């Protein structure tokens, strides 16, 4: 009821799904959306805010700025791997399968996710063509291919080693125009999450930062 889309898990903490990482919703758009930031906790207060790397603006970040003016990557590297920024990216999907909540199947929703699945989804594509690798858009309707979504606790955290692309397959009813016009309506425009208004002033930044560093 917000527009994205959620691994559902077990009281075991395992989870599977299929699902289709969908194409650019326009011509000029991009199937994923790259978004950096940082969090960590310090004094009993939480710092959580979008990184201005995100498009290239380091000196906005007081974050960013801490981290190098103190140089904590060799003064202090406790402090840098809380306080370093942290990739994450977004796509849309069409829910194939999902065991759990059977009513998402058949629906485009936004999904966000990390590098070990960003890692699975480059492998297809950045292939070696001159041993003859075929390289593989995972994202096309026609060419693309289905994830298996899979999750496990392993060592108290979420392992998705087992998550994987599926043979080449073309969207069921991709043809159909009705059905495409509505698939590539329900996708949310991603610069969407990357856009000004989702980045705090360096004021406001900073003043947060400070009290939770305490200065
Ligand atoms: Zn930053």
């Amino acid at each position: 009821d917000k527009g994205e889309w959620k691994l559902k898990l077990d009281a075991s903490g395992n989870g599977q799904a299929v699902i289709r990482f969908l194409p650019a919703k326009t011509d000029d758009a991009l199937p994923f959306a790259i978004l950096v930031n940082h969090g960590f906790k310090k004094n009993g207060k939480w710092y959580i805010e979008t990184c201005s790397s995100t498009h290239g603006d380091y000196d906005s970040c007081p974050v960013c700025q801490y981290i190098s003016k103190n140089d904590l990557y060799n003064t202090n590297k406790t402090e840098y791997s809380q306080l370093k920024r942290k990739t994450s990216y977004w796509a849309n999907i069409l829910v194939v399968k999902d065991p759990q909540a059977p009513d998402n199947e058949g629906k485009v929703f936004k999904y966000r996710f990390g590098k070990k699945i960003w890692d699975k989804i480059n492998a297809m594509i950045a292939v070696d063509t001159e041993m003859g690798e075929t390289p593989v858009d995972v994202t096309c309707p026609w060419e693309g291919a289905n994830f298996v979504l899979k999750v496990k606790q392993v060592s108290g955290f979420s392992n998705y080693d087992e998550s994987k692309f599926l043979n080449q397959s073309a969207i069921p009813n991709i043809d159909d125009e009705s059905f495409q016009k509505e698939l590539f309506e329900q996708m949310v425009d991603l610069s969407e999450m990357t856009s000004k208004d989702k980045f705090k002033s360096f004021e406001e930044l900073n003043t947060k930062f400070n009290q939770v560093l305490g200065t």
